[PDB]
């Protein structure tokens, strides 16, 4: 059962770019890599649905050694040698693009621009039909909320629209809130339109950071970065989410650092797993409830490194992988997909800079 596993990466060390392993469902081995597309900071990865088109955010900014300016990348892949084709490149007109993701007709890839330094936004780039990117044609900026220091300006940290496809959100750590957009392919001179609510606050000094949809759009999952913490919001439609419950991430009494990361669910809806960083670096596991969509607590499981940046739930389920960005390191785990339980490290894998993890079956 075998899977190119495409590692996103950040090249100030010993990686080039992106990276393709080879992984095995049937036992759980990394093997590779068989290639590497050199580009600078290839640290998120978004596929179309014909798992042929990648598109990739080069997370560069002003204080880089190396290229200095956000960029966006669009690729061919070839599931069956590995080998990535570069299509495109275009700047996204902010520093540290962080994250991707395209509209619903595939007509836009939006961006999160991070960027350390001010100012973050999302930009929005048009799509040709040949997977080719076009210049950017919409960039928003957002008021910081000034709670934390790395609050005093913008950081839009993710875009994701609802399963629809009707309403982009982009939370943004430096403002405490999740903003919401209208997406209106009518108006090709400004896709995002400002919906109402305009967003959806967060506690103040939180970092609203990745969100994602339940597959039938009834709730959302959103960490909170600064806080240590994920939120639950029931979805209604129109852009409008309500808060349902807020969950710590560490335990009581957990003395420490704390950073709450990616979040991702099962395939088959039943769990959330949360990373957080901090002195924490455990892949927190909650039950899904599919009536409330509450969480409930199953495990914590050590991330064995530091600053876990991404995961994957194996295809099959039965393994999860780790990015241990600052560890260099890729840890690949047993997990039971019945209970969610995260057991025996099965491999570490030496990598530069581990940030992103994508599952494309081997035709």
């Amino acid at each position: 059962s075998l899977y190119n596993l495409l590692v996103g990466t950040y090249t100030e060390g010993s990686s080039e770019g992106i990276q393709v392993y080879r992984f095995d469902g049937a036992d759980g081995s990394v093997k590779g890599p068989l290639r590497v597309a050199h580009t600078s900071n290839p640290s998120y990865l978004t596929f179309a649905p014909d798992q042929r088109t990648l598109f990739v955010v080069n997370e560069n900014g002003r204080g880089g050694k190396g290229d200095t300016v956000g960029r966006a990348t669009s690729y061919r892949f070839d599931p069956i040698s590995g080998r990535l084709q570069q299509i495109s490149q275009v700047q996204t007109l902010a520093d540290h693009p962080t994250y991707s993701s395209l509209s619903h007709d595939g007509r836009y890839l939006f961006v999160a621009n991070y960027s350390v330094q001010p100012e973050g936004s999302v930009a929005v780039l048009p799509v040709r039909a040949d997977g080719s990117l076009a210049p950017v044609v919409q960039v928003e900026s957002h008021q910081a909320s000034k709670v934390h220091p790395r609050q005093v300006s913008g950081h839009v940290h993710s875009v994701v629209s609802s399963p629809d496809g009707q309403y982009l959100f982009a939370p943004d750590l430096g403002a405490d809130k999740v903003f919401v957009y209208r997406y209106a392919p009518e108006q090709a001179e400004r896709p995002l339109q400002a919906a109402d609510p305009a967003f959806v606050p967060t506690p103040p000094g939180s970092g609203p950071r990745h969100l994602i949809f339940s597959a039938d759009g009834r709730f959302a999952y959103l960490t909170l970065e600064l806080s240590g913490q994920v939120m639950v919001f029931a979805h209604e439609g129109n852009g409008r989410l309500r808060q349902l419950q807020t969950h710590d991430l560490a335990p009581a009494g957990f003395q420490g650092k704390v950073g709450a990361g990616a979040l991702h669910l099962s395939a088959d809806g039943r769990f959330l797993g949360v990373l957080n960083r901090g002195d924490d670096n455990q892949l927190v596991t909650f039950a899904v409830d599919p009536a409330s969509g509450q969480l409930r607590f199953v495990e914590r499981r050590s991330v064995e490194g530091t600053e876990p940046r991404e995961f994957a739930f194996s295809p099959g389920g039965r393994f999860v992988l780790v990015a241990n960005q600052n560890s260099d390191q890729l840890r690949v785990f047993a997990r039971d997909p019945q209970s969610g339980q995260v057991g025996k490290t099965l491999q570490s894998v030496e990598v530069g800079s581990p940030s992103d993890l994508r599952f494309v079956a081997v035709p």
